[PDB]
């Protein structure tokens, strides 16, 4: 019905819980038998991990090269600055809520430097399956290591520089742009094939998790995770973003949101910001009367670099999974998670189920068990819909900001 992706995921979740409760109470499997029961779920995890490397590399180069076209002049610069500030506040807001609420609960300088080191790997081939970690030994020295763990930060940064370089090379770099455009297109087709197998893998992933839960405390922790994500998205969409619009534009932001209601409603159903653009353009220019020039240079940019939703959904999810693993975490470790979350999303911007694919990238890069994402998919459909609604609203408000900040340019 063109919504099989949503129906299949919910059906898999519902049947996964039904299978888990029945098997747990009507059977007593051993440790080895329980592992085999989740094997279809394990195979799904390998497919998602397998497609990470071509997805992020092809998409980041494709997106960055395409972004070079949209981001031109001062008008484009206003949107880039606007999306940096709103994303920055979302990153801080997400960390404050997950650290204070503490959903799944019960050196900082080294982590920060390791973050910069990973952004500049010493070998691109090794960056696909290894990450750099440092330690303090004893008067105290520093010892690097290099351990298994795809270096998403290094690959994304290089693709950023690579994408910008080829985009500016004109015709000499067109073959590289065409090559990675087709590779990106092919990878999305491959993920669609994996998405067809997802309902079977999700069924056994969730079902196996129900067999292994000793106490219902995990369900309570999942509820706090939903509250943390919903609370952060609500505050950003209701308080922070309208406040930013109000001060810069000195107009009522709530009226501005009414014109986008058609786009906001479409954002939930489709659950993709890029696919909602045609509706977003119509609402922004017709209902909000925003100049058509701004919407052309702002909305395409916002569909790529608007990470407010990721900073409030995927970053919070990664820290929540870390807290589930009894990791004490720190300022340096949380900042590493937050940057990884935004880097993963930009590399998986148009992938079906960005939320699932992005989280698997974040967990793999950070080091948390990629199988702990099972709890995320149980409500990912619900939270991903709200995440996209905030992203579209952020871009819609961004168009009003750039118009007010670039009135003189429009006159000229
Ligand atoms: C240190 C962290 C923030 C990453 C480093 C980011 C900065 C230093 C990097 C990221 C992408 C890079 C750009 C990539 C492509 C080009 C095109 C080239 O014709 C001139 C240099 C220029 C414009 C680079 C300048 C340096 C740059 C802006
Ligand atoms: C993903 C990790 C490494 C964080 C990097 C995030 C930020 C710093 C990166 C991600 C993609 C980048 C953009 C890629 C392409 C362009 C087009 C260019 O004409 C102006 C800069 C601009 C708009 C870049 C600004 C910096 C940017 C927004
Ligand atoms: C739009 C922009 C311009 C310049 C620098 C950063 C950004 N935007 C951004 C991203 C991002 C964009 C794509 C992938 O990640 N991540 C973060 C974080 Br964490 C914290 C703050 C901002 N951020």
């Amino acid at each position: 019905k063109n919504n099989w992706v949503l129906l299949s995921t919910v059906a898999a979740v519902v049947l996964g819980i039904t299978t888990g409760v029945l098997v747990r109470e009507h059977s007593n499997l051993s440790t080895l038998e329980k592992f085999y029961f989740a094997f279809p779920g394990e195979i799904l995890m390998r497919m998602l991990k397998l497609i990470i490397l071509p997805l992020i590399i092809s998409s980041m180069i494709t997106g960055v090269a395409a972004l070079d076209s949209n981001v031109s002049g001062k008008i484009g610069l206003r949107a880039v600055v606007y999306y940096f500030c709103t994303t920055l506040i979302a990153v801080i807001l997400g960390i404050v809520l997950v650290v204070s609420i503490k959903p799944g609960v019960t050196s900082t300088v080294d982590a920060m430097l390791d973050l910069i080191r990973n952004m500049f790997p010493e070998n691109l081939v090794q960056a696909c399956f290894q990450q750099y970690k440092t330690k303090r030994e004893e008067e105290y020295k520093i010892v690097g290591m290099y351990s298994d763990g795809i270096n998403v930060l290094g690959l994304i940064v290089f693709c950023l520089v690579f994408g910008l370089v080829i985009g500016k090379m004109g015709e000499k770099g067109q073959i590289l742009v065409d090559f990675f455009n087709a590779l990106s297109d092919a990878t999305m087709k491959i993920v669609q094939i994996i998405m067809c197998y997802m309902p079977l893998g999700i069924l056994f992933l969730i079902a196996g998790k129900i067999i292994e839960v000793e106490d219902w405390e995990i369900f309570r922790k999942l509820g706090l995770y939903m509250a943390t994500v919903l609370t952060g998205l609500a505050i950003h969409s209701i308080v922070i973003l309208p406040l930013i619009y109000f001060i810069v534009v000195r107009k009522n932001p709530f009226r501005f949101a009414m014109g986008m209601a058609q786009a906001l409603l479409t954002a939930l159903m489709i659950s993709s910001s890029s696919a909602t653009l045609p509706v977003t353009f119509r609402c922004a220019e017709e209902n909000n009367q925003v100049d058509k020039r701004i919407t052309r240079f702002v909305l395409p940019v916002g569909a790529t670099i608007n990470m407010d939703g990721t900073a409030l959904y995927e970053a919070v999810a990664a820290v929540f999974i870390a807290q589930l693993n009894d990791l004490d975490l720190g300022i340096g470790q949380i900042i590493t998670i937050s940057i990884t979350a935004t880097s993963a999303s930009i590399g998986a911007a148009g992938v079906p189920q960005a939320g699932l694919v992005t989280m698997v990238i974040v967990l793999s890069a950070v080091g948390l068990p990629a199988e702990d994402v099972t709890l995320i998919i149980a409500v990912d459909w619900l939270l991903d819909r709200f995440r996209t609604m905030v992203n579209v609203l952020g871009d819609a408000f961004g168009t009003g900001i750039v118009e007010k900040l670039s009135k003189k340019e429009l006159e000229q």
